[PDB]
């Protein structure tokens, strides 16, 4: 019974996906859309083309990307799925609104929940700021899941 912010692993074309089509993995339905207005670093990290998403307000880039509602089901599945509490941690950050669709309108920003981290290396910081994240871009650096698929 939440909102959420998603980047891009089940915005334009990512694995992950599949995921939110199988209620029984839990609850999507797509209330309106998006982007940080808060400036965070989305930087490409790990050997498995791994981004994350440092919990640094006003340093960065507007990440857009779409706002899903969710249930408890499916905010646990990627719980789990996220490797969280170890690799990320889920937290609460500013996402404009750049649609709303429905009751409950909290204005021009909401807030969200993302999986961030706030455990990283330095060495991350010195990486590059992006404004999406999607297999389809020119860089030649996309996840690595079953590749093969």
């Amino acid at each position: 019974m939440a909102h959420i912010f998603v980047y891009g692993t089940l915005k334009r074309g990512q694995p992950n996906h599949k995921v939110m089509l199988d209620h029984s993995h839990g609850l999507a339905a797509f209330r309106g859309r998006g982007c940080t207005v808060e400036s965070f670093p989305l930087v490409i990290a790990g050997e498995h083309n791994i981004p994350w998403l440092l919990y640094l307000p006003g340093k960065g880039h507007c990440v857009t990307g779409e706002i899903y509602e969710v249930d408890e089901q499916m905010l646990r599945f990627l719980d789990d799925f996220e490797d969280c509490p170890s690799m990320y941690q889920r937290t609460a950050l500013q996402v404009q609104v750049l649609e709303w669709e429905g009751d409950g309108d909290p204005g021009d920003s909401v807030q969200c929940f993302v999986y961030t981290t706030a455990t990283y290396a330095p060495e991350w910081l010195f990486l590059p700021y992006h404004e999406s994240y999607d297999s389809e871009g020119p860089h030649g650096l996309r996840y690595n899941p079953r590749e093969n698929r």
